[PDB]
């Protein structure tokens, strides 16, 4: 899966190692295997979440069969919301996750589509 | 609704404040509560728009059920193009929106999902 | 078409003009004008691709007509990976790709929307 996480926390108020750790975290909510999670972090942005522009974040995760339907992604965003507001010290009221379903043909790797692989 | 502005004007020419005036925009815009919009807003990018890496910047606007026809979207790219133009100091070659709509499913808040609040 | 470009290597490992060379690139590859095309690169950021934090880019193409089959993106995806692997000095088991298809009515440009242009 591809996640990736605004925030207006600058760089050093983002523990280091977060990358790392959102792969773990994500293999285990979404049933992937970790040494194929993909995160990407930016810091430093300037953000208004819910109008305010206190410290805030949002998630964006991305994946095949598993980020589709309401229950599913119910069960994903509890265990996000976790790990998030703990690693970034977030209030429930300071992050938002969108999920979006991707297809294999959507997905470049190795100079080909997974629909081949 | 959901605002991402990349530009690669750097930080300090970005109007201090647009992030939540981008919200008030929002609001009156798209027929949304200005406490629930969401900006961010990326600057200091390297960025080429149609062919130029002149000042430019990209605007993408995800929302539920108000981003999904031309007619509508029309309306909502004259009036994000009015705000944008004079706060950047772009040009209207220099812009340029995406709209996505996005479903209650996909939207994970306060450990959920939409769909279940 | 629309390019972004995330990546953890820092500005100063991003060749200079790359912006520019991937408008010209993605001409090529995608059968569009150099002069439409739109290129966002954001570098210094943290990322882990496939579970790892060494050097990768992770790039996304949102187009019309162009990206929406596997057989079609099999070939943007080995142009692509030609490209980004000597400018980055990458390889290729640090860049993946994702492909977007837009409609005409998700595209805001001079204060309208493709549809009516
Ligand atoms: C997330 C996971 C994957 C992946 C690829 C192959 C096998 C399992 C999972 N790819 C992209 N994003
Ligand atoms: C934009 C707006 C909203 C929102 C949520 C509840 C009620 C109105 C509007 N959510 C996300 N993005
Ligand atoms: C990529 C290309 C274009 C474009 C617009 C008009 C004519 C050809 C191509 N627009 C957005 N992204
Ligand atoms: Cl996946
Ligand atoms: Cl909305
Ligand atoms: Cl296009």
């Amino acid at each position: 899966p591809f996640l990736e996480l605004d925030t207006n926390l600058p760089a050093n108020r983002v523990p280091a190692g977060l990358e790392k750790r959102l792969c773990a975290a994500a293999a285990s909510i979404l049933g992937k295997p970790a040494d194929r999670v993909n995160v990407t972090v930016r810091p430093g942005l300037a953000m208004a979440l819910s109008g305010s522009t206190e410290p805030c974040a949002q998630l964006s995760i991305s994946s095949i069969g598993v980020v589709g339907t309401a229950e599913d992604n119910r069960s994903h965003s509890a265990h996000f919301f976790e790990f998030l507001t703990k690693e970034l010290a977030l209030g429930q009221d300071r992050i938002l996750i969108r999920f979006f379903p991707l297809e294999s043909w959507q997905i470049g790797k190795i100079g080909t589509v997974m629909t081949f692989l």
